[PDB]
């Protein structure tokens, strides 16, 4: 398919997976790579995050999730955890 259908898995589960992802994402976003260097209490902004990266985040997300979302998703839903919870809810929520 071409969606994050990943439930089966339990929340905390899923959570961590697309934890990994939007760390993994800014990561590459702002270009250090490592997803295991993204701290979720830290604000993307702290973590080097820009407008444009703000949106390309988004970007990857959006296309990893393979939803629909916008590129505010940062500002409105700041920090790698604010993200997870976000990203949590769009692909559990499917009505």
């Amino acid at each position: 398919g071409s969606h994050m259908r990943l439930n089966g898995l339990s929340p905390q589960q899923q959570q961590q997976t697309l934890a990994t992802l939007v760390a993994a994402a800014t990561a590459t976003v702002l270009g250090h790579h490592t997803p295991e260097s993204i701290s979720p209490a830290t604000a993307f902004k702290d973590l080097g995050i820009d407008s444009l990266t703000a949106l390309e985040l988004r970007n990857t997300l959006t296309h990893n999730t393979g939803l629909d979302l916008p590129p505010t998703l940062i500002f409105d839903h700041p920090t790698p955890h604010a993200l997870t919870q976000h990203l949590h809810t769009r692909l559990t929520q499917s009505h």
